[PDB]
């Protein structure tokens, strides 16, 4: 029985696609809302777009049954209804009132640990178009956004929905984005990630999910720390190392879990708290979609549905959300397994205990904290002893089942940290010629180089597509040097892209935190910056001269991971790409190129 926090959005967009606005009663949604839908011209890319640079110096990846699947995707309205066809529907039921009093308990804590030291703020606008200037939003429109920034015309409508809602009242805001002219749709949906930046912003801005303040977060470490903390977490005394993923996090939130984030507001006060409540209630709880859809008569409409009681939206926000609620979840899962609660008190809490759920969290919350190393849906626990394994039943009741493993079966861990996966990657410890030892990310080859093959827009901006084609490269050289493959298609691309160049485009994927490799300086220099100078866990401060001096995985290690080294595809790709490099080159122009090549043939290790 719900449809007026979004009556205020409909009619917004009825009174402007009015001339095409019109019921289907051919709409295919039973699980969401549909309210209508308007002419559109058909935007679905006909499926997926190819980094010319990246794939043309990594032929053997061709014929990758892993690296291809991997680019295809359907934009076409075509696509994106197959896709809304299939989301998951199994509405993880409320949990039970035990449950959802140790729950209330652990996140009235956590808030109040969070809360300790630091005290929310707005974010101005000034902020805003910095974190725009740079940081990313999700392809190289990203300029028009610089520029929407500049404009007068993009803030007057700011002020216009932002006075909307210091009322209660939203007009504007649809997390979805796809249609003297105007761009106000566009104005509209960065204006929302505005709003929300400016009322929620605080939580990132000023790092309260960072390890500090958080004690379990990792908000802001790139991969060259992550591999330390693994370490570090792996090692405090108990039971093995643990790192559940739960089956489709994003469908497990409950509205218990919804409530429990919602407590930031009680943290906010006057406007602050105004403002911030309509991001949670009308923006976050009643999401309003746009997708496109192949109607009748061959013609292609924009379909306006909404949800109830959804994640939320602006994936920085969400992921504070997220590890909040996650590291809530661990520790409950702990106080199971340490005994202070049971299966006896999912249904109701027992035997007067809730006083000892509090004093467990009030003593112990914070070293129990520094257990854990949660990042958004991911994570990795150390518990006190291995009864956690078997702890689940205030994890199941809470909807968060785990995933590949059936509901009752104990979960399993590790003893050696080196292999735990966190973030998408397998962190190894590394030994340098000097006898040194790195704490460094891997993951599978496949997927990396699949990735980069990847681009966004029909891609028609050379410099855009060789820049992206850089970043990637030079992403490989930060955090994955020691894979002999990446080494040199690395070197490749930054032999065949102009030195001047500037790497833009998106690289940071699933984390976040990083982007040191966005430099026109030499890469040895800023490897030595983030391995060495600025490495708290490098005791020995002396620089590295050369790149030979930089390790490789073992030669077993580099294939555990996928390298095609020792193959015969990549034997003929290693000593002959000058010509794929030349061949670059040739088509981007003529500019200054560097070969970074050379130097690296001088240390080839080839066939087994
Ligand atoms: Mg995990
Ligand atoms: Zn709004």
């Amino acid at each position: 029985s719900d449809t007026s926090k979004i009556k205020n959005r409909i009619e917004r967009l009825r009174r402007e696609y009015s001339s095409t606005w019109h019921h289907d009663e051919n709409h295919p949604y039973r699980t969401w809302n549909y309210h209508g839908s308007y002419e559109v011209k058909p935007t679905g890319s006909a499926s997926s777009l190819v980094n010319g640079v990246v794939r043309l110096l990594s032929k053997p990846w061709d014929t990758i049954t892993n690296v291809t699947t991997m680019a295809m995707t359907d934009t076409t309205p075509f696509g994106q209804q197959r896709v809304f066809k299939e989301k998951v529907d199994t509405k993880a039921p409320e949990p039970p009132e035990g449950v959802k009093y140790v729950l209330n308990e652990t996140t009235n804590w956590l808030w109040a640990f969070l809360a300790r030291e630091k005290r929310p703020r707005m974010c101005s606008r000034e902020e805003f178009i910095r974190k725009v200037n740079s940081n990313a939003e999700e392809q190289n429109q990203w300029r028009s956004a610089r520029e929407a920034v500049e404009d007068p015309k993009f803030w007057e409508m700011v002020d216009e929905e932002r006075e909307a809602h210091l009322r209660g009242e939203c007009h504007t805001c649809i997390y979805n984005m796809m249609g003297k002219g105007s761009r106000a749709i566009w104005f509209m949906w960065l204006g929302a990630r505005f709003l929300e930046f400016e009322a929620l912003g605080f939580l990132n801005e000023d790092h309260w999910l960072g390890r500090k303040n958080s004690g379990g977060g990792v908000e802001g470490l790139g991969l060259q720390k992550l591999g330390y903390i693994l370490r570090e977490v792996g090692t405090r005394p108990g039971g093995r190392i643990y790192a559940d993923d739960t089956a489709g996090w994003d469908t497990r939130i409950t509205r218990a879990d919804l409530e429990n984030e919602a407590k930031v507001l009680e943290l906010l006060d006057g406007e602050h708290r105004r403002l911030a409540r309509a991001i949670i209630e009308l923006t976050y709880r009643h999401k309003v979609v746009k997708v496109m859809r192949p109607a009748a008569d061959g013609r292609t409409v924009m379909d306006v549905i909404s949800r109830e009681d959804q994640r939320g939206s602006g994936q920085v926000v969400t992921y504070a959300l997220n590890t909040f609620t996650n590291l809530a979840v661990q520790l409950v899962r702990m106080m199971e397994g340490e005994g202070v609660i049971g299966p006896d008190d999912v249904e109701k809490l027992t035997k007067g205990k809730g006083p000892k759920v509090r004093t467990w969290l009030s003593e112990n919350g914070e070293e129990r904290l520094s257990r854990m190393a949660v990042s958004g849906d991911d994570c990795v626990v150390k518990p006190l002893d291995d009864r956690f394994a078997t702890s689940l039943h205030f994890l199941n009741a809470m909807s968060k089942v785990r995933k590949d493993i059936q509901e009752w079966k104990p979960s399993t861990g590790w003893y050696d940290w080196q292999q735990v996966p966190f973030c998408s990657n397998h962190f190894t410890e590394l030994i340098m010629k000097d006898g040194r030892t790195l704490v460094t990310p891997c993951r599978g080859q496949d997927e990396l180089v699949g990735r980069a093959r990847i681009s966004p827009g029909a891609g028609w901006n050379v410099r855009d597509t060789a820049c992206l084609a850089k970043s990637y490269a030079q992403m490989w050289l930060l955090l994955y040097f020691h894979r002999r493959d990446l080494r040199l298609m690395a070197n490749a691309i930054c032999s065949a892209v102009p030195v001047n160049w500037v790497p833009t485009g998106r690289t940071t994927w699933s984390i976040h935190a990083g982007g040191e490799w966005m430099t026109t300086e030499d890469m040895l220099e800023v490897w030595n910056r983030v391995w060495i100078e600025e490495n708290e866990w490098m005791e020995d401060k002396t620089p590295v001269e050369k790149w030979s001096d930089v390790p490789y995985s073992g030669k077993r290690e580099d294939i555990w991971c996928g390298s095609l080294i020792g193959t015969r595809a990549r034997a003929t790709w290693a000593e002959n790409i000058q010509v794929a490099i030349n061949q670059v080159r040739s088509i981007i122009g003529d500019e200054k190129y560097v070969d970074y090549m050379s130097s690296l043939k001088r240390y080839e290790d080839t066939t087994l």
